[PDB]
This record gives structure tokens, sequence and C-alpha cells, in this order.
């Protein structure tokens, strides 16, 4: 029987019926979403949203039969199994952001169709090669992150407090959005040389931003 | 009297006729921007607008006899015939865009002048191998967009009420446009694990950004 | 004497004594700046200027006998020019632009020192490459501008009530500067669609640009 | 002597000694931000330091004799011997951005573990090639720096009022933040023109930083 359901696995039929259902499970969470829909065809999407996550299950025990270990040794299947796995977890206790995450599963789109899978991990790839510089950029954030709460969290808490809260500002910081009247000339209302820390904050971590973008455009 | 009429077409004379009319009408649309202007000319220069819509339409008639199915198969032509027949429609009734959309036909000073022409088209040339990336990142929106107006949608319905809010604030937020003290800082307030979901939004977004960036400068 | 101020004039002490000047009164115009100062010194740097000033005249003067014609097709030399004469114009009368401007000449520190002139030939080199972009878009901007003007400027007349204004606010958005918050959520308030013409706009503008920054690092 | 303490120095087991103390001592850092942390173990962690910055001296003692010229010939060294300098002023005294400026020692984890000297070299490489750019830029601001005090800073002495504050805001309108409503949007209120001064800054100033970042994706 092993090879009569690794025919019916490997089969395009297979594969374009999963993708088939991807589209649909997608277009019927858009349509989640209205609230106006729900109060009609509610009962209709959460029945099929159901059905759909079974049809998964059985997937991924077939495709595991199949596999077995090369499945666990596959990026994207592993995947496909833990986006699953994710949309098991009963419409309760806990959190809810676990119905939430069921969400993720239409990245399945992603796993199913190739194209994607070569874009994404063409993506992807780049990942390693940046490696030391965002090495060294957390270490840089985390040094500034630490000076900042204790030059400037006092005042301003909000913004500095915690060294959690550094941390987001200074994301912000280097994203450049509202930084200079909404962060910078406030904080020299009280601590005049505060662009003392920030002009050099900001032009090493647009000047190692600028590197790393050349960096992938070497490689 | 093909062979007469297709040799005044094709004539330099013509061609030159016609960038005369596009540069002036457009300069004439320039002035129907003045309210002071319209009040004293307005009626020259509405006169002028159908006299040279006259010519536009006279001109592509004239230019479909000499190309027949050669013509219905020119991207540049298709267009002029497109943005004819919009400036054809009666200043009334139905919307009012259509008056407004009258503009675009200066862009056929893009289409009637080469270099333009050569410029438009390196361009658009870039475009389909960006598909992918583009076709991922619209999963990739549509997949944020979903879990954002089912998460911050209740309390937030002015950016996250609806799919189509949630997409036009994630587009914001992709922009950098006061993402922080204007997004998300005003999120935490409700939800102090918002910037969960928004760091990784932007790291993601942004990455496969420059990627494209990087790609555009391989090709 | 055509010699021998031809030997005065290309000598090495000649530019270097100009170079230290420039230095001088660049340095002497940052003190222009105190409040402060020119109330302890005012007089001394205003003679100082004065002076300088002529030392100017006497070396355009000196260095056009050298050249003659072969002056007048040099860019950096007519720059000088225009900028000592710009110099030159009495602290009285018509516009302060023009005692504004006089700092312009600040700019010979780039026009006597080479280098400078390599980096900034570097740079200018490359405008006529972007010549047929830089065209495209002004185009581009000038149809949008005007759409706009009529689509917003009656509700909108700050940002969109005139021609000019609306190439403004129009800049603005490309620059990506608080486009959302700042104009289009305030527009859609009135004009929900107004984002139909707002989105394409930035991809376009932006896309472009994107173009313009690979065709650069081409040639 | 010397050769046993030169083989105790070059040895394996001290520099890893040596990065074991840095990421000791840097998570050390970040629980000196919590006020609840140094209520209960502050003390500990006060003494923990001090012994770290012992070692640390003992270090660059040693390290001296083994090298003697050679380390102060080392950017890598002086940078140790800089930083742990830093941390050996008193917790008293002067100002009190010395406690502070003691994190700066987390920079250890950079110096003293290769990869990210490769990484950093590289690139600090790159910044010879740019300081022609950077010399222009410098010149540019200052002299529009200069125009702007003059030109603003009477009505808008917050923005202009004083060279300083004119380069402050100059800096933040090359950074495009908020740009447009926060500061010229104002200006133009009462100086109409200033779209004259600002946006021709914008475009060289953003010209020339596509430029660099052009330049340096070459070499
Ligand atoms: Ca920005
Ligand atoms: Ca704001
Ligand atoms: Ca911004
Ligand atoms: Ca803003
Ligand atoms: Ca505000």
């Amino acid at each position: 029987m092993y090879l009569r359901i690794t025919n019916i696995v490997e089969s395009s039929f297979f594969t374009k019926f999963i993708i088939y259902l991807i589209v649909l499970n997608g277009i019927t969470m858009g349509l989640e979403t209205s609230k106006t829909f729900m109060q009609s065809f509610g009962v209709y999407t959460t029945l099929f949203n159901q059905i759909v996550i079974t049809i998964f299950t059985i997937e991924i025990i077939l495709r595991i039969y199949v596999h077995r270990i090369s499945f666990f040794k596959d990026p994207w299947s592993l995947f496909d199994f833990f986006v699953v796995a994710i949309s098991l977890v009963p419409t309760s206790s806990g959190f809810e952001i676990l119905r939430v995450l069921r969400v993720l599963r239409l990245f399945r789109l992603v796993t199913a169709v190739p194209q994607m899978r070569k874009i994404v991990s063409a993506l992807i790839s780049v990942i390693p090669g940046m490696l030391s510089v965002i090495a060294l950029m957390t270490l840089f954030f985390y040094i500034f992150a630490i000076m900042a709460t204790q030059l400037f969290g006092e005042r301003f808490p909000e913004w500095f407090g915690t060294l959690g809260e550094s941390f987001y500002t200074l994301f912000q910081v280097m994203t450049l959005d509202d930084w200079s009247n909404g962060i910078v000339r406030p904080l020299m209302e009280v601590y005049p040389y505060a662009w003392v820390f920030f002009i050099p904050f900001i032009f090493v971590v647009t000047f190692v931003m600028i590197n790393l973008v050349v960096a992938i455009c070497v490689d």
C-alpha cells in the first residue's frame, strides 16, 4: 500500500488540489474579516475552515509516511507541519493569538508553489553573508541602548525609561522616523548636548546600513 | 487615396505638428488652473481644447487606416487611442474624473517623442523581473493585513478597522512614514506587544525591498 | 609687462595666497553670525571683508588679462567672476539676498583647490545621463500637479490650491515626508478615494528614482 | 620572566578568558539598568565590576611588556587602553558621562574577537575614499548653515537662531525628517520664498548622497 499512496502523494493532482485549497482558504480568510459577511455565512466558513484543516493534517500525515526522516530535514515541510499544528490548537484557552496565527497557513502558497520557494530561498540565502554586520549592529545597539537608558531614562521614561524602551526608540531613530522634532529636539530642552549622542549614532547606523546594502550588491 | 494619406501621416511635418499641439494644449491646461485666467480667456481655451481634441481624433482616425491591425498591437498607439477617447466623453454626466483624466493626454508627449519612448520602455522592461518579488509581497501584505484587522481593528478602527484600511496603514508603515509616534506607540498604549508585530514586519518588508533594488542593479 | 604679470598670476604663491584668503574670509563669515561678536569687532570685519573683495576683483582683473577669451570659456573662472560680482553690489538698495548671497564666495574654496574640482566635476558629469529621467519626471509631476489642483484645491487650498502649491505638496509626498497622516488621511476624510491618486503616484515616482539610482550605478 | 609571561599573554586561554569577562561584564551592565535589580544585588555587581576593571588593567599592563612600542602603534590596542582608562577615572567628580562612557568597554568584544575586527576594518577602510565628498559636503553645509542663520534666525531663532542651530536643522532637513510640515511650511508663512532655499538644498544633498552610495558600491 506504500507505493499506492506514494503515487497519490507525488501526484500532480494532489499537489494541485492543495494549491487549490490554499487559494480557497485564503479567499475565505479575507471574508472572515467582514463583520457583515460573518453575520450571513459565518457558519458556512467556520466548517469549511475546519474541513480544510483536516485535509491538511491528512496530507501532512500522508506526506510523512512517503518521506519519513527525509521530511523532517526539509525546511518547507517542517514549516507546513508547524503551520498546520498551530491551526490545530483548539479555538479556546491559552492565548488567542493562536487563533490569529492560523492565517499563517496562507504561507503554504509560498511552500506548495515553486519559483516562490526559489524567490524565498534566494532572499534567505543572502542572510548568512550579513550575519557579521547584523552581529556588529546588535552589539552597537545594545551598547547605546544601555547608555541612553542611563542618560535620558529618568526625565524621559516613556522613551528611554527601560532597556527595552531604549531599544525601541533607537530603532525608531534609525528608521529616521520623526527622530528630530519627535525625540531629540525635546531631549535637548533638558539635555542640550543630547545631539552629541544621536548624530554620531545616526551616521554610524546609516553608514553600516549603507555598507550592508553594498555587500548585498557585491554577492 | 491610401498612399496619399499614408504619406501625410508618416510625414515629419505631421508628427512635429502633433508634438506642437501637445506642448500647446499642455501649456493651455496649466493656464486653466488659474481662476483669474479662466475669468478672462476661459472661452478662448475651451474652444482651443475642443479643437485639439478633434485634430487628435482625426489623427487617430488617419493613423488607423495607415496601420489597421498593426495599430491595435502597438502599446504606444493603443495608449493614445484610449487617452483621446477619455477626452471625448462629454463634459457632463457619469463622473467628473473623466473631465480631470483628460489631462492624461499630455502623456502623448511621451508617446510621440522617442528617447522618452526609450526611457519609459527602459523602465517598464525592469518590471517583469520584479513580478516574482512583487507577488511575494502582496501575499505577505495580504497575510499581515488580515492579521492586523483582527488584532487591532476593534479599538483602532480608523487604522485597521477594515481589510482595506489595514492595507493602507501597512503601506504607510512600509514607507516608514510617522510609523512609530504615529501608529505603533499609540498601539502599544493598549497592546503592549504590538511591537512584536510591526518590527518583524518592518525588517522583512525593508529587506525584501533592498533585495529588489539589488536585483534591478544586476540586470 | 604681460609676461611679468603672467608670471605673477600663474605663480604658486599667488594661488596659495588666494586660497589663504578664502579660508580667512570664511572663518570671518562664521563670526559675523554672532550678534555678540559684531558688537565688539563688527567694524574690524566689515572692512576686512571689503578688503578681500578688492583683492578678489584685482585677481579676477589680473586673471582675465592673462587668459582673455580662454577665461570666459572656463566654468570655474566664470563662476568666480559671477560670485565676486554678486559681492560687488552695494550693501544697499534692491534685495538683501544679494547681501546674503555674498557667502557664496566660499565656494571659491571648491574652485581654487583641486581635487574638489575633481569631485565636483565627477558629480556634475553624472547629470547628463539623468536628463532623460529628469525630463520624464518633470512631465509627470506637471501632469499630476495639474490633476491635483483641480481635484483637491477647493477644499484643500493650502496644499493643492494653486499649481505651484500642488507642486510643493507633490514634492513632499515624494520625499515621503509625513505624506499619510500629514496629507492623505486628511484628504480622505473628504475624498475617500484620494488614495487612488497618491499610492500609484508613490510607486511610479519611487520606482523611477530607484532606476535613476541603478542608472548612475552603471555609468 | 619575559618569555614566561609572553607565553601567558599570547595564550589562547588568556584571550578566551578576556572574551569571557567582556560577555560577563556586559551581561552585568544590562542588569545595572534594572532599578529592581540594583536594590537586590547592586552591591554584588559593583564589586564584580571593579574586579573586572582591575583584571583589565593588569591585562593591558601585561600586554604592553610583551609588545612595548608595537602596542602603541596598534589601533585595536590603543582603543583597549583608552577604553579601560575611561573606566579608571573614579566614580566621582567632573563630568558623570565618564561613568556612563564606561559601557564603551563592551566594544572590546569587537576588539578581542576577530571576524568583528575584520568587519569593522572592512567598514572603516571605505572612509578614506569618501573624504573628498565629506569635505565637499561640510563646506556645503557651512555655507548654507550661514545663509540660513542670517535669513531666518530672527523670526525663527529656535531653528536657525545660531550657527550651530542652523547646522542641526539643516542636518534634519537632509535626513528628510518632518522637513516640510515641521520646518518649511512654517517658514513660508513668513518668508514665502524659503522654498527657494530648501528644495535646491535637498536636491544637492540627496544627489551627493546617492553618488557617495554608488561610489562605495564600486570600490
Ligand atoms: Ca523617511
Ligand atoms: Ca508629526
Ligand atoms: Ca518621516
Ligand atoms: Ca512626521
Ligand atoms: Ca503633530
